[PDB]
């Protein structure tokens, strides 16, 4: 039973450190595209 | 001339591709911390 | 999720947003060519 | 007759203005939404 806990405990957060890495990434990804559809709003 | 109208016509057409990525990422970025939410 | 399958999207997202950056450099260099000429 | 036509052409052509003011305006209106929307979502992570 704590041997089971443990185990769904350690997915939980690994999960967790996926979505934050996954979440993070795409959000830098939004900033990189809001820059460059500035640099286009501006030049067109 | 005719040729830079183009072009800026093609950078506005762009521009909407770029709103439509930038709504799906941010809508994707918004399930992802919700799902993280149902955890913490 | 698997690490190596989110790296793997993340990677090719990053490669694609990379070409979109060059391409309208580039599209922003060609207006800024085709108006000095025009301008003369 | 052509002169009665041209009176109701020129008074629509007036409404596709008002059409092309108010579409400028749900332009700006739409895009500062998104914006506000966006940096919500992004400041709460
Ligand atoms: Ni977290
Ligand atoms: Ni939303």
């Amino acid at each position: 039973i704590e041997k089971q806990m443990d185990r769904v405990v350690k997915e939980m957060r690994r999960q967790l450190e996926m979505i934050d890495k996954l979440t993070t990434r795409e959000i830098e990804q939004v900033e990189l595209l809001k820059r460059i559809h500035d640099k286009l709003v501006v030049q067109s």
